[PDB]
């Protein structure tokens, strides 16, 4: 293309190329090509719409970021604020988010669903055995993004959310943290893993989040649970999101789970 001819942007250190080639955008991110000018690697340059503690709070943040290099983890390389907007750039993933990829196709295959959620859990279980564990807290299919001509399965949007009862004068500052450990993680990919295998989204006849508190809180699971035609599979995500948080099953478990082992390849015909 003419388009992957003419950079239109620099980041402030040059090391990465805007180019005027717009992959992506929803609600919060506005996502172009872009290139890493030391390795010639395509990138993704996300544009996204703060005091100065929340500023070095963001830099400390980025820079632990950067450490996170696993393969199924969204690469971070960099960000900075331009103007105006927020710039990171980050691994490019060229087939979008696992919800839009699940909309090009009817039913689940087996091998799949086996493969995707196998990458997710090692994702998961890279980010927990960091030293400190880090909890993803937002994991959802639209932020797990895929590789169309890979296959290959990588968690994204890490930072995202936290990027962007009382009454407030009488309330300690405490009551406004909120520590979760790794069975939040556990739970959402539970959820992950039946829309995927449903090919719909959990909880659809709910029409506010209230109502899915309200079955959430009361441990009664989405209709489409009911719509597993697979008993293991359906066993898989029961122990997932199971309402106490101590009976659910931990990543290590997942993972050891013969359900994912991956098979022996698939057959010359
Ligand atoms: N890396 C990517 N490659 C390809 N497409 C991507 C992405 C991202 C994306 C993925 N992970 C991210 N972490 C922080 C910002 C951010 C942005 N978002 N997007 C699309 C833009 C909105 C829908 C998905
Ligand atoms: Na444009």
């Amino acid at each position: 293309m003419e388009a992957e001819m003419k950079a239109v942007a620099t980041s402030p250190s040059g090391r990465f190329l805007k180019f005027d080639i717009e992959l992506g955008r929803g609600a919060f991110k506005t996502v172009y090509k872009g290139l890493d000018t030391e390795t010639w690697v395509e990138v993704a340059w996300c544009e996204l719409q703060l005091t100065k503690a929340e500023q070095q709070r963001f830099k400390e943040e980025a820079e632990m970021l950067k450490g996170l290099q696993h393969p199924n983890i969204v690469r971070f390389y960099d960000s900075w604020e331009s103007i105006k907007c927020i710039v990171l750039v980050t691994e490019l993933m060229t087939s979008g988010t696992l919800k839009t990829y699940l909309k090009r196709f009817k039913v689940m295959k087996p091998k799949v669903l086996r493969s995707w959620c196998r990458q997710i859990l090692k994702g998961l279980q890279f980010l927990h055995t960091r030293t400190p564990p880090i909890i993803h807290r937002d994991l959802k299919c639209d932020n797990i993004f895929i590789t169309g001509p890979t296959g290959s399965v990588k968690i994204g949007d890490l930072g995202l959310a936290t990027l962007m009862i009382g009454t407030p004068e009488f309330m300690a500052p405490e009551m406004y943290e909120e520590h979760y450990d790794e069975s939040v993680d556990v739970y959402a990919f539970g959820m992950c893993m039946l829309e995927m295998a449903t090919s719909e989204y959990p909880y659809s006849e709910c029409q506010n989040a209230a109502q899915i508190y309200r079955k959430v809180t009361s441990g009664i699971k989405p209709a489409s649970f009911n719509k597993v035609t697979d008993p293991e599979v359906k066993e898989i995500i029961e122990g997932c999101i199971r309402q106490n948080k101590s009976e659910r099953l931990s990543i290590r478990d997942l993972l050891n789970h013969a359900f994912f082992a991956e098979d022996t390849g698939l057959r010359v015909e």
